This record gives structure tokens, sequence and C-alpha cells, in this order.
């Protein structure tokens, strides 16, 4: 059970990162900006690569992990936007500044995700890694009352925690 | 009379092969992500693009979105099954006999449907029409929340400014 808990702080940090998708979707609903931005996504992933060595990660590992993070985030954004498009309106949740609020959150979580990856480095090649990660996603989704969409995209985000 | 329904239906048909592929990977332990296999699926679409009047870049984007949507379903299914503790007892269709030929035929179906609605992909109401098409197809084909969300991912770049 100690092992079954060991991935929970890492999965929690990815879940916190995933949840910014709700506020980025709102902003893109207001402005009409597209979900995908190739240039910005490439800089996000390259930044991860640059910081990887500070946490004992290889550049390729960080790239895979954060490519997974940005794809899970887009999964949520595309689904929310089309959900709202089908109803004709988006929730009235107050919008948080993308540059002033969401960007610092994503910056802190880049470090916390990498710090957590480093902390759990021993168990990433363990035989039951897939089962443990899947259980951690279950626990975090229960704790955080994530809905089906967000749990599905959390499963996308944790895709390459486990490595052969 | 939502002109994007046929196209979204062919994308849903391709998407729903994820259930069988996920079962195969449960059995074999192969990862969801195969870099060289995915690159070849995308290259195959680039090869066929001009036959349907599509640019290579447009075909690449559309089928990049198809493969990402398929992986989204596979990852969630596999982790659902792990959390449950087993995969469905469904018979597995063979990759060489059934899955790969289906996917090959659906590439052509998707591209033919894209070509037929080319003039509409840039009209102002395209996003709304595609969204309504996704909802219609999901109800008619019994797609749950996971499969509808990934269908929203697949249709991502039908509309082009």
């Amino acid at each position: 059970g100690a092992q079954q808990d060991a991935f929970v702080p890492l999965v929690r940090s990815m879940a916190d990162r995933l949840n910014t998708a709700d506020q980025v979707a709102l902003s893109k609903w207001d402005t009409g900006q597209p979900v995908y931005d190739g240039q910005r996504e490439a800089q996000v992933i390259a930044n991860a690569a640059t910081m990887a060595s500070e946490y004992g990660l290889t550049a390729e590992d960080a790239i895979n992990i954060f490519s997974d993070q940005v794809e899970a985030n887009k999964e949520v954004q595309y689904a929310l936007l089309n959900n709202w498009r089908r109803q004709g309106d988006a929730p009235a949740t107050p919008r948080q500044s993308l540059a002033g609020v969401i960007r610092p959150i994503l910056d802190k979580l880049q470090a916390s995700i990498m710090q957590n990856l480093q902390s759990v480095a021993p168990l990433r090649s363990i035989a039951d890694c897939h089962a443990l990660v899947a259980s951690a996603v279950g626990q975090v989704a229960e704790q955080a009352s994530l809905d089906v969409l967000h749990r599905a995209a959390l499963d996308r985000a944790v895709a390459r925690i486990c490595v052969k």
C-alpha cells in the first residue's frame, strides 16, 4: 500500500496541471482563440527539456512527460468547448488571467511534477508500475471528485510515468 | 441537414476501433504509443492526400488528430480495466485480418468526406455545425462520455480559418 501510494503526489501534480484546462477553455471560449498553438506548445515542451537535468531527468524523458501533459490538457479543452458549443453557453465561472494567474501556476507545476518524478524514480521501472499508476489516478480522481472527462484525461497525462 | 455528419460518422467509425486495439495491447503488453507505427500511419495519409484534393499538411493534421483521439480512448480503457482488475471478455479481432484493413478503408472514407465538404470547412458556422454533428453521432452510436470526448478531439481541425 506504501507503493500504491507512492505515485499519488506525482499524479496529484499532473491533476492540478490538468485542471488549468477548464480556465484556458473559458478564455478561448471568450476570445475565439484556437485550442492548438504549435509555437507555444513547442516552447512549453522545450522549456521542460531545458530544466530536466536539474531533477536528474533525461531530456527525452521530460519531453515525453510534458508532451503527454499538453495533450491531456487539449483533450479537456476540446471536449469542454464542444460541450459548451452544443448548449450555446459556457459556465459563468470568473475568468483567471492567463498570463497573471494560469502561467505562474503552470510554471510552479513544471517544477513540482519534475520534483515528484525524481522522487518516484525507483518505482518507474517496477513490474506493477502500470497497476500502481492506474490506482493512483483512481485515488486522486476520488479525492478531487474529478468527473469522467477529467479522469480520462488524467489517464492520458500519466501515460509514460512507467518506463520499461 | 448538418453537412458534417457523414464526415464525423467516418471519424467515429475509426475512433471506435480503439476498443479492439486496447484489448490487443492488454493481451500483449505493448505500449499504446508506438512512435514509428504512428509516424507511418501519418505518412500513409500524406501519401494519399492529393488523391482527395487535400494538402499534405491538412491530411497530416487531420490524421494526427485521429491517432491522438484513438490513444486517448486506449489509455483510459486500459486504466479502467486495471482499476477494475480485468479487461472485458470480448473476442479479439485480428489486427491483420480485421483492424488494419478497416483502418485502411476508413482513411479513404474520411478523406472522401473531407473533400466533399471542402467549401464548408472555412464558413463561420463550421464549429457549431461540427459540434452538433458530434452530439448527433454520439447519441445514435451509443458513445459514452469517454468516446464522445475523444470524438471531439478527432474533429478538432475540420474547421480551418
